[PDB]
């Protein structure tokens, strides 16, 4: 794998090129975006979007979502597409935004896992946006990392996922905004799949009318403190029969001195603690402890898409009352 460090907020052309000349070549290319790094291919090419599978070891039912530079490119890969929905689209992006639209036949089997439909957006990262309009092709690309690995948000995530497996990944720094793009179908009438960077707020602005066993990492057990009133009472019951590890915002790090903790960001920027939010639960696999106690945040903002990855993360393992506990411990 080669491995290509390209400045983030000015990237060189020159190097860029070289990625898109895989790219164009049928390889695969990890590269930063506004959410998480993505592992893509040429869209076109279905042959190599299942490297992309087979890379990440990833389900072959899992679709993939396309990502273009322009509109133009757009309709190469969507059809029938809403007034609206085009109106809207030109303000939403570049930006953190999926749209699930009617596909073209120009779209392999293997970016829609034969659905109908193909899932889109124009990625908000110069990085990005560029190995797109180098490439002259849309690209196709999941998250970068391994089946059973968090999403990630640095090169050294994808690095210790994937090299060796792909062709290139672009060392990029650290992604934006550390979640996964919304995901809302514009094929029904709409549903917000996936919450994520474009809140909800936002998007009932645009959309009124919206409509709000798969195993999750970290591998070691995630308990979810969705009520901050008995935070304390939680960690005090269990770090009395077992070794943790608390997920908790700087503002609580006094509070709980002497316990492993792995600092989220600031209760004052939300964003912060989305951005930190997959590599903690890296941390967590790579310390030597019983459970992981995370405390919950406000829903409002992206603060609605880290609950819903930390609800998943968790296997569900929420804790709204302290006799909630007796559900996923001894
Ligand atoms: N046609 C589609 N309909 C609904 N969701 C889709 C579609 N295509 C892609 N997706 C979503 O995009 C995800 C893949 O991108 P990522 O979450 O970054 O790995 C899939 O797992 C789905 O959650
Ligand atoms: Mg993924």
């Amino acid at each position: 794998t080669q491995i290509i460090k390209i400045d983030p907020l000015n990237p060189e052309i020159d190097k860029i090129k070289i990625a898109a000349d895989v790219i164009r070549n049928g390889g695969t290319v990890a590269f930063p975006t506004e959410t998480v790094y993505g592992l893509g291919a040429n869209a076109f090419d279905g042959n190599a979007c299942l490297k992309i599978f087979q890379a990440k070891n990833r389900p072959v039912d899992n679709p993939l979502i396309v990502h273009i530079a322009d509109f133009n490119q757009l309709f190469e890969v969507a059809k029938d597409i809403p007034d609206k929905v085009l109106e809207i689209a030109q303000i939403v992006w570049p930006g953190p935004l999926t749209f699930v639209l009617k596909k073209t036949e120009r779209v392999p089997k293997e970016v829609t896992a034969g659905l109908d439909t193909v899932a889109v957006r124009m990625p908000a990262h110069p990085i990005a946006l560029q190995l797109i309009r180098e490439s002259g092709v849309p690209i196709a690309a999941p998250s970068a990392n391994l089946a059973t690995r968090p999403s990630p948000t640095k090169a050294e995530d994808v690095i210790v996922d994937l090299n060796g497996r792909v062709d290139v990944i672009i060392d990029g720094g650290h992604t934006f905004f550390g979640v996964e793009s919304t995901i809302i179908n514009v094929t029904v009438e709409p549903v917000l799949l996936r919450p994520g960077p474009f809140t909800i707020e936002e998007l009932k602005k645009l959309f009124g009318e919206i409509v709000i066993y798969k195993h999750y990492a970290p591998n070691t057990r995630l308990l979810l403190v969705e009520n901050r009133n008995i935070f304390k009472d939680v960690v005090s019951l269990l770090s009395k029969k077992y070794k943790v590890a608390l997920l908790i915002p700087k503002e609580l790090s006094k509070e709980f001195e002497g316990l492993q903790q792995i600092i989220l960001g600031s209760d004052e920027n939300l964003y912060e603690v989305a951005r930190n939010l997959f590599d903690s639960f890296r941390e967590l696999d790579k310390l030597n402890v019983d459970l992981g106690i995370m405390i919950g945040f406000p829903e409002r903002g992206i603060g609605f898409a880290i609950m819903n990855r930390a609800r998943k993360a968790s296997g569900f393992s929420i804790i709204k009352a302290i006799s909630d506990v007796y559900k996923y411990v001894n």
